[PDB]
């Protein structure tokens, strides 16, 4: 029974309606920049006992803290901001979580409902920008319609397939006097018509059927399982089918189990990509077929019968067509898929070792390697040790780049969630601002960055966030003075002709710049550097034993290459496996 | 005569067709940063030996580096970013540039075309999200067509009401070889008949005819004027009417004058918004009418004949209805009109001495007035100061809050170009990136960033910027550890209840929060921080000699209040004269 | 109801267009491509492996032939009153099934799905997904122009026949061989039927004749065909419903017969919208 602070007769401001529309949403966490067309909703917030606000030092970071709570707890993040150069700044952040399908409800002021269209005080039309970044959106034109648009905002962020959901309120509706009705019923009949039912027994039954026809299975697990790391386990066990994550199903099924086949696609561990060529049985969980994991289309699971498994109907058969199709929650698929195959166990005599073996032999032949050049420190390597020194339960929010590569493939993730990371926008300095949210939502968990030079410097306001809020994140920043990702493609195909990639000083070319330690002692922040690979193991443990904030700027030389690498429209006898800068 | 890198009839890449179309508009700076999608246009860069690329560390940055480039020259700015997450962070300077009338060309790569709606990799339909936030844009369909976007982009981005023009380009145009033809005919049938012709005599005349009728005739001056400062100048000396400007229109008119009632509007003079309300006849120049400086249209300029002359056909009676219109360039319709009040100024005895007697009374009784508590800095002394030690010579670039006011207040613009504002959108974290782009138009100038502590941290990463490209900016930083304009508001009409506006450390409230100093010292730029009064003049003028960048932290009492203030939608018996947050 | 449509069915979805398979119902099996080249596979692996397969379904194909036989298309004969439906299968008859037919919509629109045999595609040119009324008259100019030495035929209704009557100048002018059969019933039928099932019989604006002179046939159709010069006649009786066609499809050129319908007739069978198999209705008019 839900407790409000206002009387059910009494009137109450519009914005004193909305923060209680959050409050009977279960929100604790919200990330609001304050503005002129925001401040009466900003004022309501500090009426609220319950709702904590963590003000940001700029939109895009308070929208990526949003994503980060997000994509570490499963609830929706919930961010605002102020209408004009506030709402814009939400941009990236609303991109980027359509393309990862992260539940968030945005909810941005604006200028009174009379001033809309004037070229009025701080206005853009931020319905007509975000509709085509965003899952749906809403411009609130009457008081009343406050308890509803929030409540279709939560049930449309959360439900289905996960997206950003955008709330515009004029300053007048949040200033206007109203009884709010909390009985409302929302207005999507055609969306709750379209949503996904329970799967048939029929169609689980034909997979089984295939799998027990086929020799040579392969699991395709993406972002679609991050909710189902238990019924996808079992469904392991009682079939022993390797497990390829994507870059955002990293942690479904554990990496340091012998049974993951690690990360496929571009930059994935050449026995994954080698399972997916030569398989006869492709189980593609939760996953929309990127062009970053399949590249050339025609040659992708060339000779697999393809079982395709989504909650959004419009991505079956979108890049591939495949033989068998379930539109559902795969959480559901998975356990009436495990019933059949527990009862019928000993009926349909599952085993795939020869198809394992074959496996095993590509693993050991083709493994992830680095290179140890002196005392300079490998970055693979410095991520390796982080993962053993926090025993693979800490929370990773990484950049874009090499690092945000490095951080996928060397570091053993065994739940989801423990991974976040901008697979489908790719948007750099992600990486601080989502520790935050994921430091807010769990607390007493491990939050690392591990950030590039580029992608920390872009969101480095942030750094004051953390201080002021008192948060144990850690940033464990990959320096190698450059934009490594787009220097590396300059290295293999512009003949290392560098357009503008070196982010340090020319004049003191030898010299780290900028000096990351000094932005961390600006914001009251302990850092140190490490250079030398001896030293490397005693910093990281000084970093996690620390109390409190933390950055580590650790140098790294430049002329690294993530590998192994596919290049674009390739297929995988195009794959490069060494070369460096060099 | 061009010269061009490549042989009339060499096949060359559509990203070197890109760089030749800009090198043959007189472009020769560019802000573009690196990415997967722009890597052909960065490449081509590199082969010109003209244009120069500042490459910023946020597109957010690039962006606004470009509007402070072409507010301070007159030429186009040029901004490049990649797909994805690269074109949405220019969605703020974007939509800044179009309130503002900042003519601007923003180039972002895009997939290539046949994964456009795919949701591929790095993929966001920015010409859906940018059309309601631009003057125009394109998709570049095929590489012929790159010769006649760019010449259409920039000719629509400075011709008429100047604006930004994004040109998406796709990465297989950018590949594609093809001979370009620089002889193709713009299509633009439509825009350039609806192009504003040259005024007419019979209105002008009637002009000049209702200025020898007017007792008390106030001058509207906003930033159309930006080129007519020579014409306005003499159109004064002609006529003796008072000159009153915008926020936009600062410089146009001379300050210090004695014929200057400085700004108008919410935080505009008394005797500025004195002369409006009682005035016969208000010649608007170059302006829009905005809720800014009217307040209540009903009683702005309620006993004056309004005489509107603007470039834009849709702003000519939008908010009021004039009584005289002219359609067209106010340079041109000043012009105009010196030669008939020349020829015809014995006929016509103009004379407002005592119009301009009772605003010199108002403006005695109701000056611009700061008070000074103790040895405390007050912030508008310390820009008086900057406005002595710099003669009233330097370009100034601001963010957004009490410190944009008071930079507007207490500094004596002679020319316009040198008053850089975001006054449309209003953006924070304006200032720096401006200042940078400033700096590179005129590089002989001195180009001040006048920046609030939350501004100037949200871009704050273009310090490194500033060092790696050796650019002379001051940093005249006014700390007042809050949000001042918001709190301001909160004092005046919500009881002063902080709403999330302290910028400092609560926990430790006492400490200048973040040490802004240390910023500036991990990207190698000098800095210093002032608190007393008394050595405010030697570290402004230590900054001034100190040749390079140089940051000066000014800190400030955050109680002080803009004032006078005209609250939201009041009138001029409405203004706020006196009162702080004490 | 799409939860009881083949309820019990591995359904497999043959399209060209990806955004039509699993749209309104998930397939077990899927093929995105032209159905022409589907077929022409499928029948190599059909021939091949014949004897393999040995496919025969005449145990299902009895169980439909003892439903087809117990529930088969029926229509109700009222003394000389011509029903629609045996006008139609009169048109059949006499053309042997050759005719390119265009259609209104409506129950006119229906009659001629059901009691027609058609041999080929594109012999039935019908708006089905909008449903425009006015479709009939014009689709026959365009095809007959397109089939010079074809029988067409618009079978049209008097509501739909009268919203585009305007085109039997373009029949004149461009002398095309059009046969209109009107089946007339001075009503919009299939809104009139609607009325008749789910509003008590309640008439709303159905009745497309002159109240004042309740049982005359109006508009004259015959006049219509008459000011553009196209011979024209009316049949009412039964009896003469075989020679009037038979004129009709002898006469060279355009012509009109106006064959005149009692307007009580309902499309049987009927399943009402949102309903299964089970609700359907195959007995009822509105007598
Ligand atoms: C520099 C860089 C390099 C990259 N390289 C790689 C790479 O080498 N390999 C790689 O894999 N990625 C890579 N990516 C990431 C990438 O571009 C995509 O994010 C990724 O390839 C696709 O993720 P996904 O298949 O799991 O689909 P997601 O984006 O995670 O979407 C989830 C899918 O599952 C479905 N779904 C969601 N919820 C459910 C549910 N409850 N039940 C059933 N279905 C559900 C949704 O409809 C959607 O189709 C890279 C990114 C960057 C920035
Ligand atoms: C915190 C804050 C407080 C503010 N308070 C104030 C305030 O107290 N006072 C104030 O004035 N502003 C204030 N503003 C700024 C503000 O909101 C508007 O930018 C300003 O009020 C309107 O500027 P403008 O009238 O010069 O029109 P502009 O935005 O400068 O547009 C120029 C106008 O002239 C026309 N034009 C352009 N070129 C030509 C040409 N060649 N020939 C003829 N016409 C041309 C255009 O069509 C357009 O209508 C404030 C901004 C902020 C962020
Ligand atoms: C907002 C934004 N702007 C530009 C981007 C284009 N990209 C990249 C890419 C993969 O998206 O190329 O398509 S990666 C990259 C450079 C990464 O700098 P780093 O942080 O130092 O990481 P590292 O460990 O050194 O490699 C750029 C410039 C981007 N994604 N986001
Ligand atoms: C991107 C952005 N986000 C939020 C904004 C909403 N506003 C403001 C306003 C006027 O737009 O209110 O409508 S001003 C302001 C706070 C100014 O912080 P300061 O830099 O310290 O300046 P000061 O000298 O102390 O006053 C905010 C939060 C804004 N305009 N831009
Ligand atoms: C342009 C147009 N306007 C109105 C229409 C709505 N409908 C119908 C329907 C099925 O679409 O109802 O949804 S059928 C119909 C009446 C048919 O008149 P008839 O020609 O005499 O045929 P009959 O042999 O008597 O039954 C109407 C009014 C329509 N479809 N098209
Ligand atoms: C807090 O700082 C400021 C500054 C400022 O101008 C200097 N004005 C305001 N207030 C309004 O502008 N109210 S309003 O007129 O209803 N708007 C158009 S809105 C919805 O807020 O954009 N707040
Ligand atoms: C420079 O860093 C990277 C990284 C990366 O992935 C790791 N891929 C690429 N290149 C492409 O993606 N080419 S592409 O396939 O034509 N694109 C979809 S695009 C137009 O560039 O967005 N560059
Ligand atoms: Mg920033
Ligand atoms: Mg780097
Ligand atoms: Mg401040
Ligand atoms: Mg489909
Ligand atoms: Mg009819």
């Amino acid at each position: 029974t839900f407790i409000s602070r206002f009387a059910p007769d009494q009137p109450r401001k519009g914005a004193d309606i909305l923060v209680e529309a959050l409050e009977r949403q279960g929100v604790e966490t919200v990330f609001a920049y304050p503005g002129g067309a925001s401040m009466e909703i900003h004022q309501a917030l500090t009426r609220s006992s319950s709702i904590r606000n963590v003000l940001p030092r700029h939109e895009q970071g308070g929208v990526f803290a949003a994503e980060g709570y997000a994509r570490s707890s499963g609830k929706p993040g919930i961010c605002i901001a102020t209408s004009g150069p506030g709402a814009t700044n939400l941009v990236s952040g609303l991109a980027d979580a359509l393309l990862d399908s992260v539940p968030l409800v945005a909810i941005t002021g604006q200028v009174p409902r009379r001033m809309i269209g004037t070229d009025a005080f701080q206005e853009t039309p931020i319905v007509e920008v975000t509709r085509s970044i965003t899952k749906h959106n809403y411009l609130v034109m009457d008081v009343e319609d406050i308890p509803r648009i929030i409540e279709e905002a939560f049930f449309l962020a959360t439900s289905g397939r996960p997206g950003p959901v955008l709330v515009d309120v004029p300053k007048d509706i949040q200033q206007q006097l109203a009884i709010p009705n909390w009985e409302q019923a929302m207005r999507l009949p055609g969306y709750m018509s379209r949503m996904p039912k329970p799967p048939e027994d029929s169609h689980l039954e034909q997979i089984v059927r295939l799998i027990s026809e086929s020799k040579k299975p392969v699991l395709y697990v993406g972002g679609g399982c991050l909710n189902s790391s238990d019924e996808l386990g079992r469904f392991v066990e009682l079939t022993g089918i390797p497990v390829a994550s994507t870059l955002m199903g990293l942690g479904s099924y554990p990496c340091d189990d012998e049974l993951s086949l690690h990360m496929l696609g571009m930059h994935g561990t050449v026995y994954a990509n080698y399972a997916v060529e030569h398989s006869d049985l492709l189980l593609a969980f939760g996953v929309r077929f990127d062009d970053r994991v399949t590249g050339k289309l025609e040659a992708f699971a060339s000779r697999a019968k393809i079982v395709h498994i989504d909650i959004d109907s419009a991505e079956i058969g979108k890049n591939k067509t495949p033989h068998v199709s379930v539109c559902g929650d795969v959480k559901l698929a998975l356990q009436g898929m495990n019933k059949v195959l527990e009862n019928r166990a000993e009926e349909l005599k599952l085993d795939f070792g020869v198809w394992r073996n074959e496996l095993n032999v590509q693993k050991q032949k083709f493994p992830l390697s680095f290179k140890t050049f002196g005392e300079a420190i490998p970055p693979q390597y410095a991520i390796k040790v982080l993962d053993e020194l926090t025993d693979g339960k800490a929370i990773i929010s990484t950049g874009v780049g090499q690092h945000q590569m490095w951080a996928a493939q060397f570091y053993n993730y065994k739940k989801p969630r423990q991974w976040l990371s901008s697979g489908g926008l790719g948007a750099m300095g992600f990486g601080l601002p989502a520790a935050i949210g994921a430091s807010v939502a769990n607390p007493d968990a491990i939050v690392v960055d591990i950030d590039g030079d580029g992608s920390f410097i872009m969101n480095v306001q942030e750094l004051a966030t953390i201080r002021v809020e008192n948060l144990p994140v850690k940033v464990l920043l990959l320096n190698n003075q450059h934009l490594g990702m787009v220097m590396q493609w300059e290295d293999r195909f512009y003949k290392a002709n560098r357009a503008h990639t070196f982010l340090g000083d020319p004049a003191q070319e030898d010299e780290i710049f900028p000096n990351m330690l000094l932005f961390a002692a600006a914001c009251g922040i302990p850092a140190a550097r490490v250079t030398k690979k001896a030293d490397l193991r005693e910093a990281i443990q000084t970093m996690l034993d620390t109390p409190g904030p933390y950055l580590l700027d650790v140098i790294c030389p430049h002329q690294e290459h993530v590998l192994p690498m596919i290049p674009t429209g390739g297929t995988f006898n195009d794959v490069i496996t060494e070369g460096d800068g060099r």
